[PDB]
């Protein structure tokens, strides 16, 4: 399934080296994984939670944390942000 990120996703992407415009879902995840350890949102003691209150991925997704471990969540939240070609 190809994807085509909404303005806010792509600055995202795009600011951990994406370079399209459009994107299979694995690399929209591959992306947005490594936004999340380089600017290490998760926390160390546990760390499948991701922190990101103030900050883009909390704009995108309109939570100020979450679990890696809810795929299901996850899906949702990345799917407002993007439109399926
Ligand atoms: C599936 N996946 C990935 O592809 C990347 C892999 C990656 C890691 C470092 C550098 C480049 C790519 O991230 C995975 C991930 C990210 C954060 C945490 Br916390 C756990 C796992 C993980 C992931 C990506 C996005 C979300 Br939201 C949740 C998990």
């Amino acid at each position: 399934t190809l994807v085509r990120p909404k303005p806010l996703l792509l600055k995202l992407l795009k600011s951990v080296g994406a370079q399209k415009d459009t994107y299979t879902m694995k690399e929209v995840l591959f992306y947005l994984g490594q936004y999340i350890m380089t600017k290490r949102l998760y926390d160390e003691k546990q760390q499948h939670i991701v922190y990101c209150s103030n900050d883009l991925l909390g704009d995108l997704f309109g939570v100020p944390s979450f679990s890696v471990k809810e795929h299901r969540k996850i899906y949702t939240m990345i799917y407002r942000n993007l439109v399926v070609v």
